[PDB]
RNA sequence: CACAUCCAUAACGUGCGCCCAGAUAGGGUGUUAAGUCAAGUAGUUUAAGGUACUACUCUGUAAGAUAACACAGAAAACAGCCAACCUAACCGAAAAGCGAAAGCUGAUACGGGAACAGAGCACGGUUGGAAAGCGAUGAGUUACCUAAAGACAAUCGGGUACGACUGAGUCGCAAUGUUAAUCAGAUAUAAGGUAUAAGUUGUGUUUACUGAACGCAAGUUUCUAAUUUCGGUUAUGUGUCGAUAGAGGAAAGUGUCUGAAACCUCUAGUACAAAGAAAGGUAAGUUAUGGUUGUGGACUUAUCUGUUAUCACCACAUUUGUACAAUCUGUAGGAGAACCUAUGGGAACGAAACGAAAGCGAUGCCGAGAAUCUGAAUUUACCAAGACUUAACACUAACUGGGGAUACCCUAAACAAGAAUGCCUAAAGGAGGAAAAAGGCUAUAGCACUAGAGCUUGAAAAUCUUGCAAGGGUACGGAGUACUCGUAGUAGUCUGAGAAGGGUAACGCCCUUUACAUGGCAAAGGGGUACAGUUAUUGUGUACUAAAAUUAAAAAUUGAUUAGGGAGGAAAACCUCAAAAUGAAACCAACAAUGGCAAUUUUAGAAAGAAUCAGUAAAAUUUUACGAACGAACAAUAACAGAGCCGUAUACUCCGAGAGGGGUACGUACGGUUCCCGAAGAGGGUGGUGCAAACCAGUCACAGUAAUGUGAACAAGGCGGUACCUCCCUCUUCACCA
């Protein structure tokens, strides 16, 4: 029954030189006090924002060890730090994971708890951006087209965040207020220990184990120290950028980071020059590749998918800047689809996917259709629905193609192409395509 | 500058598939010698050919029509194709009799049947002249807007593949090829197919491996790749601003309106030349995934007497080069969205795909048409299958004969073997004297063990347990080294081989010669025969010491760095005060710079050290060393599912001038290789899981003389069943293979 870091944190030393939030809160504590020491836990095993889409197992308030905290029962647990990370279909981002047990089942809302402290008058931006999304997703349809201040746009590199760390002044930094200089000391018992175990001992780095699904938590917080001295250099920054061109947005992703206007090369010789400043002096990794020499005029280029523009392809372009689905993209996700051979010359195809005995057509319907959805769901924003209509063109024949083939019959292509489908009208129907397609393509993505 | 829009069709995964001899059971393969066959008219040469002509006939010669000549052809058959058709092929249900039904008997009448391939053994036979597919409605049954925006006009105003969807008439391919006819030689080692597996990744471009049985050999299909408003909508339409002329000037440039510096109308989208623009056909090559090799329609190649003719002049289209349009014209760069340089619009800039990569060479083959040159022939000169018959020869299977061990499953098996009366009238005598059977007579009621049936009977029974030779089928896709079983035979002069030397391949295999007796053969399948191998399993270490850098560091230390520990409601507090309700006091964690065990680095002694002795000679089987592993690996337990490839052939086919490819189970035999190894059902015997029916006064009290019978007591005295879980369980799909 920890409901007392609660205290570490909020009564927390008031009089002798404590919390950094001594200029925003003495009342925003007790409401998000009671929302931990009972609302979003009341009981761990049940009352979470945990892992069986609410919590694990039900616990009475974990019937077994934090029926207490204090003794420190589950001390300093390490929960050894194997290392392990996902990486998603689309807009770059890895995934900061490890195993997660019941300790770390809980120790999920328990560092969400500490985010909420250092979110109330707190925080800014819940996970990667700094327009507040819910998902990279979310973020992909929001963060995006939004300023055109002067031209030249940026790019961004380095990884430093499952690599390079220096989770020591992460843990300080944050624990002079609720690790309190004096008598506060049960607190960073797993900000720390989220041991690795790769033969190495440092810790709360490896996608760890320790936090599993928290290891995003962590990891948004240290990008989110990176971005409090993004600060000063956008308070330096736009003074004369929105100058050297203009007679007629920072970018937080949980990987890569331009800024708002541009438009000279010199100031991206400041750019990349500061950022060396303190690449190092904050992350310990540092500037790959210069990061870009920021580039004077647009390019076909990778940003998390929605390119920057300051057969397969149709022009768009002006005197406002947009987004575009990267054709880049489109190549390696084609490729992995596995059914378009590039090439018997230059030429595409379907090909089902060396699937000799395969599954039903019926769960494969799922499989496509939910497939074509998200892709295209997710597939928000984005310049030229040109060569996303011709790719859905290939997708769609890939589809039924891959039903027949499921058959085994005489070259049933066309067969099912003007048998079923959603055009001759597959319940068995297959709404989701064309019609579905674009649908998708205006509905939440127009909008 | 757009929304809708995109070729079909066989083989690979079934039967019979083991072998030992066939050799017309069907047959077939090919080989030869004998007969026929039929060739627009006739004759010719004299075969009775031929096609060779003589003259004459017919067809056609679109090379965008038109007459004539001059050019090429003209049977007959065989093969074959689609339709439809005994339905005997050949199968099912009834069917049939048959262990006594395990099953076996299905053309029995019915149904299907060119069986999904039987080619490696056919449903036949039959007719006729035809079956998808693909193009274009052959007619129409829905929409669709009617040109100047829509207003009512359907102004049929005019749009039928106008559109949703039924009728294709037509084609063409399907509905085709076979045929013997001057004789050579040279430009073939000609220009070109061509050497040469295999699998197992490394797949990173690496030229690796089994054994690679050829080397050398890495960059790589391409666009990056129409710039004369082809600038702004993909690969068709599909709207537009810009370029120019606004046109009419909507009352549509059709009657009902606003059109205006205009909706809306075409547009106002190089310079020429050149050609053909020719439709079709004839022949070649390109064509959407389970891939490879095929099969059709569509995509490019060439292709189609000349003359006398009448032609009867075609555009456009494109080709090349000129324009400059290039968004630049990227590439790479410097540099206000538009700028600037060698590009050159292909120069890496990429992209992509890849393995002894490609590509190249290498020396083993084929290498038509005989392309042509030149010889020669040249009685119209020549003339011998094209088929189909006969006669004979030789090979012959997946067909015939001869087969046949390894257990299996189940039934009788009268086989056996085992399963034999419950108490009385109460010695004497009888329950079959009354008892009540039991076992048992028809779902067998009683969800369960004596059919509710009367009871018989009172071993019989009919019960279980076993065997079940019987029977039948299970097993013949081969199936590491290993022997045994079944046979040393009928396979046997004649081929894994006689004996061998040679070549002999990666590789056995076949050449020189040797017995008639297994001589060499060497029988089949299926079983048993150890370690490969195999996954699992632990046991034991992943040393057994000691040495080989520390990650080691857990630690002690210390850098004792590192400061600090005050109910939990608490918002400068309220904490509840107490040395001190702040020394953190001396407990918590901070990397440990030294130790730091270890993961281990490797040496390792390996060899009577652990993890084997085989311990022999011999002590008597010990045995130092030495051969000997042994954590410096041994043991336990199940299984080994053909996927190929190279070489000799029943035969095959198809694709081919042939090579050489495709397959025909890794193809059938003998080698030699590499790689066999699950799911999904599933269907068996298991246990447990649970429950409940009881034959069995096993319990009720007992009628009792007991028994037989009395529903609790099935309170599971018990098979069982009973549903879940448990596992070798193919009985079907998994790639037979991008």
């Amino acid at each position: 029954t920890m409901a007392i870091l609660e205290r570490i944190s909020k009564n927390s030393q008031e009089n002798i030189d404590e919390v950094f939030t001594r200029l925003y809160r003495y009342l925003l504590r007790p409401d998000i006090y009671y929302v931990a020491y009972q609302n979003l836990y009341s009981n761990k095993g049940a009352s979470t924002k945990g892992i069986l889409d609410d919590t694990a197992d039900g616990f009475s308030e974990e019937k077994i060890k934090k029926i207490i905290q204090s003794l420190k029962d589950g001390t300093y647990y390490p929960q050894p730090v194997r290392r392990m990370y996902i990486a998603k279909k689309n807009s770059k981002k890895m995934r900061p994971l490890g195993i997660p047990t019941f300790t770390d089942k809980l120790i999920q809302e328990a560092v969400r708890i500490i985010l909420e402290s250092i979110y109330e008058p707190v925080f800014e931006d819940v996970s990667h951006g700094f327009r507040p999304q819910r998902s990279c997703h979310t973020a992909l349809k929001t963060i995006k087209r939004e300023f055109g201040g002067a031209r030249w746009f940026v790019e961004g590199d380095i990884k430093g965040c499952f690599d390079n760390i220096d989770h020591v002044t992460l843990i300080g930094l944050i624990n002079l207020k609720i690790k309190d200089m004096k008598m506060s000391q049960l607190i960073y018992k797993f900000l720390k220990a989220g041991y690795l175990e790769n033969w190495q001992y440092h810790k709360t780095y490896s996608g760890t184990p320790q936090g599993g699904i928290l290891s995003p938590l962590l990891a948004n917080i240290y990008l989110h120290e990176l971005d409090k001295f993004v600060l000063q250099l956008k308070m330096k920054f736009d003074r004369e950028s929105p100058e050297r061109i203009t007679p007629e947005k920072y970018v937080r992703y949980a990987d890569d980071f331009i800024i708002s206007v541009k438009g000279s090369k010199e100031d991206c010789q400041w750019i990349k020059e500061q950022l060396k400043l303190f690449i190092h002096n904050k992350l310990k990794m540092e500037l790959s590749e210069e990061k870009t020499l920021i580039t004077h005029s647009s390019q076909p280029a990778r940003f998390l998918g929605y390119d920057i523009r300051v057969v397969k392809k149709r022009t768009l372009n002006g005197s406002v800047e947009l987004l575009i689905p990267l054709q880049d993209k489109i190549r390696q996700f084609i490729f992995d689809k596995k059914i378009a051979i590039q090439k018997k010359d230059s030429s595409w195809f379907p090909v089902h996917r060396k699937y000799l005995i395969r599954s039903t057509d019926l769960e494969i319907i799922t499989i496509y259709n939910s497939e074509l959805r998200g892709i295209c769901n997710y597939y928000g924003l984005a310049s030229n629905f040109n060569q996303l209509n011709y790719f859905a063109y290939l997708m769609e024949y890939s589809c039924l193609k891959t039903i027949a083939s499921k058959h085994k019959g005489t070259l049933s292509k066309t067969i099912s192409m003007f048998k079923d489908g959603s055009g001759s009208w597959g319940i068995s129907q297959a709404p989701v395509l064309y019609g579905y397609a674009r649908n998708t393509l205006e509905n939440r993505l127009k909008a």
